[PDB]
């Protein structure tokens, strides 16, 4: 079941219906705008960060932003999380520069209203979302105010619709295409049944630089909860790939479909998983006719996150196999102290500044010991470890995580 | 209490009064010249009845019948008496339905030729159309009022004025110390001093006029030459004489009083000799409950400003449900014969009270289109109706259920038509 994905290849069916020249786009995904809201720690770390890619666009003076969905991290966003939200695309998407990108195809284009001015408009699709969920999403209020551009609208997930919004810069053209999120099962299945219809420009066939956004499963445990980068249609020369929050910026070419894959990854850690160590980075895609540039941008509002992996057995300064409680405390504590130091490293690096008193001091960083204690050693208990931390870092649980060798 | 009331009516002027030091096209967006024009309305209650199968989209058409009569008349501005949302977190169609009305309404390139003299973060813009990015053809005022929905320091109108769709004034970060600060606004010769008090607990409100703990400020220049209006969100009565907000309370340097949270409309408006101003207490767009105070006419407003002077056009509002009540009290009917099993006479007497109350629906609902019953004209929604029986003396009753059953398809309450009860 496995085998037979890798052998399934361009699913579904293709339609043919009806820096001048550079088209810079600001590619994010997954900020999950009120993650963690009433943590007394990490409270505004969402709000602070989804300002930042707003601002880097800004700052940058980019077209447009992309993003791979989930802007919100709840169905039904708080009063806070919205308003932070609609402020920040307001003073950072609004202004007098002008839209170099012209349409060839309050529903309507943003930049396109005669009574908004906006500057750089945002293109983003809905995404998943884990709590109890009418008609009406977050993303449709985004979009009736003309903040955002809601776009890869998926009514129906058995007959699905893939139709672009075509863009031009100078001599560069761009076909946008979309696909909000369907439950990974739901979408497979409608690869494999051809529930799937691609619509193309019969006009300059092989004159559109052809961008994908998704926001599935890259893999699964199951091999019909994911999809598959094969099913993906060939004609395509580019793959934003959000919902996974790992940061993959650097990007993947699949030599046989012909397209490269970017998972930008999210703009918060939502688990203290391996994934969500990577640091975190937004993109500028300059698409320039048939090629283009990928610059990754480092967030610099983004809490650091270090994960260790130790092996008491091979650690020379305990002994074995005594009561080595004293021992196992001692060292655990010292990998902590050395986590934290490679955190305020990491976080100072991104800042672009040294460690001395006129700067700016870090923020609490995450920190997470996944700690093997096999034949044997003896252990604490997790929350009383993670408690000696209290103004250290940022979790006050889960510092620690004992595990025996399976 | 009765002795408590009547102290009521001897205080006025409550509080502290002092002075502050401070076609046309003041709208900054970039790509009657005396006479003052607002559209007065109050308590639209978007997302109420939401679920409801019959009633469920009746807020969402009122709210924009309101910002459509704004536009087609050709008014400067928009002023509410709080309560544009039902709930403190209203659902996603109800903030979209909001949004979209505004949106559409009130943002075009019709000049706003209303100068912003002062406004007495902020990273946003605080007042609409000065907005260089937004372009306002008509800007909405509105004061935050009470919801009895479980308040979980952000509320919905403070996500209505970030989109630059409303203007939030008459904040009240503090009950102890609360200080009424003017919006002035100039059109012509004309002078406007705009001020409003959101919502607080009616106890609390009381309290801080009683220990004059409320301070109103004035424009110094101009002092005898601005109008002055003032926006309120409280009881207007209460069974209490500490819950509600007297009118001698109000400062008589006032010219004008607009009276939101009562949802009676009661448009004409109400002068008061000692103070020397005119409230106006416009009413709901939407009946919440079907209450005698509910079933008025409702309407908005056009309140024209020129000088010191104004004129108040009352305008009938047309998508509104019509709402007919009837109180029975089957002692002061005949021939009812009581103290005897009179269930079916009970019933034929009910029954053609309803049938009564339906036709004067209907009557009440094509004077407000300006139309006849005829086949090419479109014909009215359901009606609300409602009788309450008082069946004291001897008298049998029906489950009110069944009672509303016997109307179903002819009436939009199709479950409780009936109320029976007993004189206290
Ligand atoms: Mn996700
Ligand atoms: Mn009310």
């Amino acid at each position: 079941a496995f085998e037979e994905n890798r052998r399934l290849r361009n699913l579904g069916s293709v339609e043919y219906i009806r820096s001048e020249n550079t088209i810079r786009i600001l590619i994010s995904s997954d900020p999950h705008v009120g993650y963690g809201e009433k943590d007394p720690v990490r409270g505004n770390d969402s709000f602070v960060s989804f300002n930042e890619i707003l601002e880097i666009a800004r700052e940058r003076d980019v077209d447009m932003i992309l993003l791979g969905g989930d802007i919100f991290h709840d169905n039904k966003p708080s009063r806070k999380a919205l308003y932070q939200a609609l402020r920040s695309l307001r003073l950072n998407c609004l202004g007098d520069k002008p839209c170099e990108l012209e349409l060839l195809s309050v529903c309507n284009i943003n930049y396109l209203d005669p009574n908004i001015n906006v500057a750089i408009p945002v293109f983003s699709i809905h995404g998943n979302h884990d709590d109890p969920s009418g008609r009406y999403s977050a993303l449709d209020i985004l979009q009736v105010t003309g903040l955002v551009n809601y776009f890869g609208r998926v009514p129906e997930n058995d007959n699905i619709v893939v139709s672009p919004i075509l863009l031009q810069k100078g001599f560069t053209k761009l076909a946008l295409y979309g696909i909000s999120n369907v439950r990974d099962e739901r979408l497979y299945h409608s690869f494999r049944e051809n529930k799937v219809k691609f619509l193309r420009p019969d006009l300059y066939r092989d004159e559109w630089f052809n961008l994908l956004t998704v926001h599935q499963n890259h893999s699964a445990h199951t091999p019909t909860s994911y999809l598959p980068e094969s099913f993906i249609q060939d004609f395509y020369d580019f793959v934003l790939w959000g919902h996974e929050h790992e940061c993959l910026i650097d990007g993947s070419y699949n030599p046989t479909q012909k397209f490269t894959v970017v998972q930008p990854g999210s703009t918060i850690a939502t688990s203290l998983s391996p994934g969500e160590t990577a640091p975190k980075h937004c993109g500028i895609l300059n698409i320039t006719g048939k090629d283009f540039h990928l610059e990754k941008i480092r967030l610099r509002t983004v809490r650091p996150f270090i994960m260790k992996d130790i092996i008491l057995s091979e650690v020379s300064s305990i002994p074995p196999m005594v009561e080595n409680k004293k021992e196992v405390l001692t060292y655990l504590i010292s990998k902590v102290e050395e986590a934290i130091t490679e955190a305020n490293a990491q976080w100072y690096e991104a800042q672009g500044t040294v460690p001395v008193v006129e700067n700016e001091k870090p923020p609490l960083p995450l920190i997470r010991l996944r700690v093997d204690y096999t034949g044997g050693y003896q252990t604490e208990n997790p929350q009383r470890f993670s408690n000696r931390f209290v103004g250290r870092v940022a979790n006050a649980t889960d510092v620690v995580q004992f595990y025996l060798k399976k």
